[PDB]
């Protein structure tokens, strides 16, 4: 390696973009916090801030969540790396990923409006079912229903 380190830049820049979770560790609070500097951005450009579930990630590395307002950056208690928040919020996802017939295959979700239930459907046996289980991940995603009709087929 006898280049630049480019860890902010990399890409080619032409139309397709990545927005990884950054996580950046600080010796402020009890000795050691987690700032996301990367949290808004991401969270931004697809959605809102996730300030709400920030609680739920803080209660696994035994740590809660701090705000700024007059600063809009947000940090979490406890020092983790990017490849550590996607393991916990991993284990999040594969609830459901994982279903008792293609916890292996791709498989695709389909909530409907009509009915106000996700659905589940796997391109390895046809499984194409329900996607819930339990009280799960499920119930976070099920709040974006989706918008469709009876015609139209072709839009986006």
């Amino acid at each position: 390696l006898s280049v630049n380190v480019n860890r902010s830049v990399m890409d080619q820049f032409y139309r397709y973009k990545m927005p990884r979770l950054i996580a950046k560790v600080e010796g402020k609070g009890n000795g050691i916090k987690t700032v996301i500097v990367n949290m808004v951005d991401v969270a931004k450009a697809l959605n809102r801030p996730p300030t709400y579930p920030t609680k739920y990630f803080g209660c696994e590395l035994g740590a809660q969540t701090q705000f700024d307002v007059k600063n809009d950056r947000y940090i979490v208690n406890g020092s983790h790396e990017a490849n550590k928040l996607q393991d916990m919020l991993d284990g999040f996802i594969k609830k459901f990923v994982l279903c008792p017939e293609c916890e292996n295959p791709e498989t695709d979700l389909h909530v409907n409006p009509k009915k106000q239930t996700i659905g589940n459907s796997c391109k390895a046996c046809g499984y194409r079912g329900m996607l819930d289980t339990h009280h799960k991940l499920c119930t976070f995603i099920l709040k974006n229903p989706p918008e469709n009709s009876d015609s139209g087929t072709g839009k986006k």
